[PDB]
């Protein structure tokens, strides 16, 4: 097969096996070309307390880490010409920040399944001479409006969903949960970070994927088969291409609808969890008690990359009335509108097996405790002179977070009071040991003080109002709580 010239000719099928043999050839370690470790800042935390309007809460830091280990790249943008089925593209720090660097170099033909029910065998198979995004794009919308055409309008299809879920702590934990490039939209979603360690606040971030179909290639026989005849080694080696940079194709697309939600609460109630599921799941079983209040106090933000025309909604539908309406949007797929790309796979080329990668990050989980103000209101309509002692601790955290305990008394403390006199103590969440004693005067030479009221560590509860009232001898007292 050698040329006598001792060339390889450009177009000849010599040129392709030199290509293939080159391809075959690469030794490469999968593991650490895929793999990223972000920051293992595993240090100490301080505890800490904030107060704030109508409560004090206190912050607890524990240590965790996120690790993530998957095949399936989420798409975040909405007309990208370098990814689709079939593409080749560049193992690089590019590919995973998600931000690939495509291989445009002459492509064989290529075919293509789509897995469209109610599609039959023979049927699903799409022939591209030459794979580029448009080209394949417009194989596959030929084919949907011709299925549109005897399926999608007379059967509900529906769609398949795919939901998922976490906790927002950071950035770089949400990059892990959902992509390396989720910055762009998380971003969009307008993520108080800042209000979540500092108490205030507590947001999930959830994924709805809602695929309508998915296009995919067989494995490759071979590495050549990919190229054109026309593309040589030395064409891959000025692009780079070599065993420490080698190629994967993307072995298949989901195409579909896809939302991210934002659900942020002001409500420290450490049980939203349930609160914030019920309004996924919209069960809504006596939307009017503890999961009303809550998701009362819920500002919703999304982004939606939607089966229409390629763009992202970023509406804040203010309203979590509002969720079930997008849940809703997507739900069945009629072929009026090819959804975009929501997800890809990767293969290496040199042996078809799929790509994987790996992510870690080490974050900071904030538990939050709120321990809400609450008011002691006093009431004295006695016909007799009463002294009040009312005590307790303050508590802060001090840099080092260890708990201070400063002391307090109410200023009227020790000063008589007769009737009708009332008054009302404002006492925040961070009040301790609360103490409260109430004697009164009985005017009796061998009891001159009698002791009405007297408890320790009173409970700090929303309302309490102690009356007391009667005679010198037959003194009444009423402890009346309110929650
Ligand atoms: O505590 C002072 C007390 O003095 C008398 O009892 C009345 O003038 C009351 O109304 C007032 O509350
Ligand atoms: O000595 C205690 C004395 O304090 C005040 O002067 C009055 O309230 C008296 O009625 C009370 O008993």
């Amino acid at each position: 097969h050698h040329h006598s010239s001792g060339l390889v000719p450009r177009g000849s099928h010599m040129a392709n096996k030199a290509v293939n043999d080159f391809i075959l050839a690469m030794n490469y370690d999968k593991k650490k070309l895929l793999t990223h470790q972000g920051e293992s800042i595993e240090n100490r935390f301080i505890k800490e307390g904030n107060q704030l309007p109508d409560e004090f809460v206190v912050i607890e830091r524990k240590k965790r880490s996120l690790s993530t280990n998957t095949s399936d790249i989420s798409v975040t943008a909405t007309n990208d010409s370098r990814l689709y089925p079939g593409a080749l593209l560049v193992v690089d720090e590019t590919l995973l920040e998600n931000n690939p660097t495509l291989l445009a170099v002459d492509r064989a033909p290529m075919t293509y399944s789509i897995d469209l029910p109610g599609l039959a065998s023979s049927d699903s198979f799409l022939q591209v001479e030459d794979p580029s995004n448009s080209s394949v794009r417009g194989a596959v919308n030929d084919l949907l409006a011709k299925w549109h055409q005897d399926y999608g309008q007379v059967n509900n299809v529906p769609a398949r969903m795919q939901y998922e879920k976490i906790t927002a702590h950071s950035m770089e934990q949400l990059k892990v949960k959902f992509g390396s490039d989720f910055e762009k939209t998380g971003n969009s979603l307008d993520i108080d970070f800042n209000s979540v360690h500092s108490g205030e606040k507590q947001i999930q971030i959830v994924n709805f994927k809602q695929i309508y179909y998915t296009v995919s290639v067989d494995a490759v026989k071979n590495p050549g088969d990919v190229f054109q005849d026309t593309v040589t080694v030395e064409d891959l080696k000025q692009r780079g291409i070599s065993a420490e940079r080698p190629l994967v194709y993307i072995s298949s697309v989901a195409y579909g609808r896809q939302v991210y939600l934002k659900l942020e609460t002001t409500s420290k109630s450490d049980e939203v969890e349930a609160a914030f599921e019920a309004l996924i799941k919209g069960v809504k079983v006596a939307p009017q008690t503890e999961w009303k209040q809550i998701l009362d106090n819920t500002e919703v933000k999304a982004v939606i990359l939607g089966g229409d025309p390629s763009s992202g909604a970023r509406v804040v539908t203010g309203k979590v009335d509002m969720v079930e309406d997008l849940i809703q949007e997507g739900s069945r797929f009629t072929a009026d509108h090819p959804g975009l790309p929501i997800s890809y796979t990767t293969s290496f080329l040199r042996d078809n097996v799929v790509a994987t990668f790996q992510n870690s990050t080490d974050y900071v989980e904030t538990k939050v405790t709120a321990y809400r103000n609450g008011d002691l209101l006093l009431d004295h309509s006695g016909a007799y002179v009463a002294q009040y002692y009312i005590t307790w601790n303050e508590l802060s955290y001090d840099h080092q977070g260890k708990e201070v305990l400063t002391p307090k008394a109410w200023d009227r403390n020790g000063q008589d009071l007769t009737a009708h006199f009332t008054t009302s103590i404002p006492l925040k969440g961070n009040v301790r040991n609360l103490s409260v004693k109430i004697r009164e005067c009985t005017g009796l030479a061998w009891e001159w003080w009698r002791t009405v009221y007297e408890k320790t560590d009173l409970p700090l509860v929303r309302k309490r109002t102690i009356s007391i009232w009667g005679t010198t001898l037959y003194p009444q007292v009423e402890d009346k709580v309110e929650n």
